[PDB]
């Protein structure tokens, strides 16, 4: 058994969310009557959503504007999640984690997501199953990019960070990673480009879900 442990970001490594986090934060910000640029939106897409939705709206994140908001959010991002089911998912991302699994490896999810939101996308896609442990933004005081998220889910799995791998689409995760003393593989399909996320911090960067479950078990 490898005994080692894989921290797997949620939206846009494990969940092809992206497009949809930029369209329902749209249409959010529609219901609270009003509008910001695309490249605001996009520049917040997988991020904790209080603080982005904070900063769209140009407000102090404890205004109720955002409460409002990231509630009007819970609702669509739900509703899409239910119409998702399993094809939230990447191709190969429950097969993948099956069979690292299968090699002794011990899973969690790091997510900026809140952990309740976690926990439903989990189970309304069949990742709960292959999970030991599941942290979100609201699990620890200080979120991505601080280690400290990393280093949760590492003690729950019995995992020291040196035998440790996080796995992102995103610089805060590559930084959450390097920061708690872990190797770090990035994805390039998700909302980074391949060499922010060398630059970064991560050890390599791959192209799709399978050539990251390759990638940890080949060593
Ligand atoms: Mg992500």
């Amino acid at each position: 058994a490898a005994d080692r442990g894989v921290i797997l970001d949620l939206d846009g490594t494990l969940a092809d969310t992206p497009a949809a986090i930029a369209t329902i934060t749209a249409e959010v910000l529609a219901a609270m009557g009003t509008a910001v640029s695309r490249g605001a939106i996009l520049s917040t897409v997988g991020r904790p959503l209080p603080a982005s939705l904070a900063g769209l709206l140009g407000v102090p994140v404890e205004d109720p504007r955002v409460a409002e908001a990231t509630e009007e959010y819970g609702r669509r991002f739900g509703a899409h999640v239910r119409a998702a089911g399993p094809r939230l998912l990447y191709p190969g991302v429950l097969e993948g984690l099956d069979r690292l699994s299968a090699a002794g490896f011990r899973l969690a999810m790091a997510t900026s997501k809140v952990e309740k939101a976690a926990r439903a996308i989990a189970e309304l896609t069949g990742l709960d199953t292959r999970l030991t442990v599941i942290a979100g933004d609201d699990s620890v005081e200080r979120g991505k990019p601080h280690p400290d998220m990393a280093l949760h889910v590492a003690r729950g799995l019995g995992i020291p960070p040196e035998r440790c791998v996080v796995i992102g689409d995103g610089v805060p995760d590559a930084e959450m990673g390097r920061a708690a003393g872990m190797t770090v593989i990035g994805v390039s399909y998700g909302v980074s480009g391949p060499d922010e996320l060398m630059r970064a911090g991560a050890d390599t960067v791959v192209d799709s879900f399978p050539a990251a479950v390759t990638a940890v078990l080949d060593g």
